[PDB]
């Protein structure tokens, strides 16, 4: 895998957000998590974790994996950097998201993720308190 260029363009919620990449704007959802909806409990406490990391990045950048690249919905699917930083790994750690939605083709940051909600949920954060 690889790590592309894209430019923010408004956060939108814990585990969605609008980039430009390659030039258009797109939605993005962060690849292997689930982050509460807004609506729920730790669903704004998220967002807000999403959005302060990728707005106060100078670089960020997507990562595509090996299998589809956009779900049904029309929506990227990456993970996700903010200055070398993986915004999905650092939600899981915080315990903001689950490791969710792991298809078969599109999992190669499954056992990086896994362990950091491992240690989440040994802290008893947030989503395990
Ligand atoms: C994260 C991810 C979600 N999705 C689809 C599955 C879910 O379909 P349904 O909408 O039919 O439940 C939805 C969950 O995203 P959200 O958590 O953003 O709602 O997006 C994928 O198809 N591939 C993925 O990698
Ligand atoms: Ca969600």
């Amino acid at each position: 895998l690889h790590k592309e260029p894209a430019t923010l363009i408004k956060a939108i919620d814990g585990d969605t957000k609008k980039l430009m990449y390659k030039g258009q704007p797109m939605t993005f959802r962060q690849l292997l998590v689930d982050t509460p909806e807004f609506n729920e409990k730790y669903g704004p406490e998220a967002s807000a974790f999403t959005k302060k990391m990728v707005e106060n990045a100078k670089k960020i950048e997507v990562e595509f994996d090996k299998g589809q690249r956009t779900d049904k919905y029309g929506r990227g699917l990456a993970y996700i950097y903010a200055d070398g930083k993986m915004v999905n790994e650092a939600l899981v750690r915080q315990g903001l998201a689950k490791v969710a939605y792991v298809y078969k083709g599109n999992n190669t940051h499954e056992q990086l993720l896994r362990k950091a909600e491992a240690q989440a949920k040994k802290e008893k954060l947030n989503i395990w308190s």
